[PDB]
């Protein structure tokens, strides 16, 4: 079950296609850029990613590069892979040094070498939307 | 007065476009369909309760909601506004579904400067609706996660 504790919600954001180039990393900062439900008090619980790569390789979360060797996760060419990263109820300012890094055995420069599904993020429920306090001045 | 809602209603908002100058002298109309277009929280089972608009116009005039939708807003229900004076309205949407409101429009009738750009400048639209279903990732998202 992907059902969450009552005070959490899922949010999602589309992932960009990867262009050709000349290691690969998606910073957590970038993943959350522009999600309106997220502000500086938001607590983060889970990050789900899913992808298909054109090569075998490894990937992992890092914090500061090479992903650490112990704990590196593997993936196979043309095979859907996912991961549920635990974000530990932290705030953005304790996660904005993190990135997911991929290391491909081959086709390391090809466009679309990794194709991500949308990112899913379990976060603390934001404050409900409210219109401005004085929106209904001169309403009759 | 508080804008707090009942009972698993939420507010949603969408930006309103600037109005461009126009060639033909007609009254102006924003269909409700257009106001709600692209709001993800809204689906075919959504119930609607309130629509709030706020605006400033460059002329005195009148406005109102109309159905069966460019006529002058009917006399019954017809609201006035003054030049350069913030005006708002809380339209009651009666708990209706979209398919019972998608003939509605808000119509403005300006006494003057009827073709000028920015002749009406709208704030964002605010809509009180029934809470939608929470977002869920696809059931099979975590295949091959370990």
């Amino acid at each position: 079950s992907l059902k969450l504790p009552n005070n959490q919600v899922w949010v999602t954001r589309k992932a960009s296609e990867w262009s050709a180039k000349t290691n690969d990393a998606i910073p957590f900062k970038t993943i959350v850029e522009g999600i309106p439900e997220i502000n500086s008090e938001t607590k983060f619980y889970r990050l789900l990613i899913g992808f298909v790569a054109v090569s075998d390789g490894t990937f992992g979360m890092v914090d500061g590069p090479d992903p650490p060797v112990v704990g590196r996760l593997g993936f196979k060419k043309n095979t859907y892979r996912s991961r549920d990263f635990d974000l530990g109820g932290k705030l953005l300012n304790q996660l904005d040094d993190r990135a997911i890094v991929w290391c491909l055995d081959e086709r390391r420069r090809d466009a679309k070498r990794v194709q991500l599904a949308g990112y899913w993020i379990a976060i603390s429920k934001p404050a409900p939307l409210m219109p401005p306090e004085d929106f209904l001045v001169n309403q009759d």
